[PDB]
C-alpha cells in the first residue's frame, strides 16, 4: 500500500473494522463513577461507533463533557499525510494520552489514558480526576445539551518527549443557548521505546453525533464520531 515500511506497519494494524473497548474510572469533586464502552473503528473512513454505559449508576457529569476523554489512532490520515500519523505508529505497544481540560469559570479534568492493542482489540483505559467544580454550575448542575459541535484539534510534534502535544477548544452548548468552553491541553507519549512518526503541524477535523439506545435503561451515550487529518497540501 505504502512505500514507507513504518507507515505500512501502522496501516496494517488498522485495516478493516477493529473492535474497541473503553474503561474509565472517574472522580469529580468526590463523585466516583465508572464508564465502560464498546464498539468498533474503521480508520479507512475515520469512523468510530461506540456505546458507553455508566456502570456505577447515574453519571455525575454530563455525557458530552467525556466525549474527548472516551482513540485518535482511528483518525483518517489522507495518503499524502500518512508519514505524520503518530497514533498508529505507536501501535501495537500503544501511547499514553494525558489532558488537562479547563471548564471556563468552572473546574478542570485531569486525565491519563493508555491506548494499546490487547490481541485484536484496541483498548482505551482511562483515569479521570475532576476538581474545583461549582455544585450549581453547568457540569455538576447538568445544564449542557446532549449534542456536540465540530472542532479542529491542532497537532504539533514534541520532539523532546518522542511524542505530540495539542491545544484545542471544545464548545459545549448550554440549555439556555450559551456555550461552556472546555480548553483542552493534550500530550501523547509512546509506551514502547521503538521509533514513532513525529508529525509536521496539522490538525484533525472531528465531527461527533450523540444518540440514545431506546432499549437501554442504564445511563449511557451512543457516539458516532468521524476524525480526518488535514492542513498539509504537500
Amino acid at each position: 500500500h505504502h512505500t514507507d515500511p513504518m507507515v505500512s506497519k501502522g496501516e496494517e494494524l488498522f485495516t478493516g473494522v477493529v473492535p474497541i473497548l473503553v474503561e474509565l474510572d472517574g472522580d469529580v469533586n468526590g463523585h466516583k463513577f465508572s464508564v465502560s464502552g464498546e464498539g468498533e473503528g474503521d480508520a479507512t473512513y475515520g469512523k468510530l461507533t461506540l456505546k458507553f454505559i455508566c456502570t456505577t449508576g447515574k453519571l455525575p457529569v454530563p455525557w458530552p463533557t467525556l466525549v474527548t476523554t472516551l482513540v485518535l489512532c482511528f483518525s483518517r490520515y489522507p495518503d499524502h499525510m500518512k508519514q505524520h500519523d503518530f497514533f498508529k505508529s505507536a501501535m501495537p505497544e500503544g501511547y499514553v494520552q494525558e489532558r488537562t481540560i479547563f471548564f471556563k469559570d468552572d473546574g478542570n479534568y485531569k486525565t491519563r489514558a493508555e491506548v494499546k492493542f490487547e490481541g485484536d482489540t484496541l483498548v482505551n483505559r482511562i483515569e479521570l480526576k475532576g476538581i474545583d467544580f461549582k455544585e450549581d454550575g453547568n457540569i455538576l448542575g447538568h445544564k449542557l445539551e446532549y449534542n456536540y459541535n465540530s472542532h479542529n484539534v491542532y497537532i504539533m510534534a514534541d520532539k523532546q518527549k518522542n511524542g505530540i502535544k495539542s491545544n484545542f477548544k471544545i464548545r459545549h452548548n448550554i440549555e439556555d443557548g450559551s456555550v461552556q468552553l472546555a480548553d483542552h491541553y493534550q500530550q501523547n507519549t509512546p509506551i514502547g521505546d521503538g521509533p514513532v512518526l513525529l508529525p509536521d503541524n496539522h490538525y484533525l477535523s472531528a465531527q461527533s453525533k450523540l444518540s440514545k439506545d431506546p432499549n437501554e435503561k442504564r445511563d449511557h451515550m451512543v457516539l458516532l464520531e468521524f476524525v480526518t487529518a488535514a492542513g498539509i497540501t504537500l
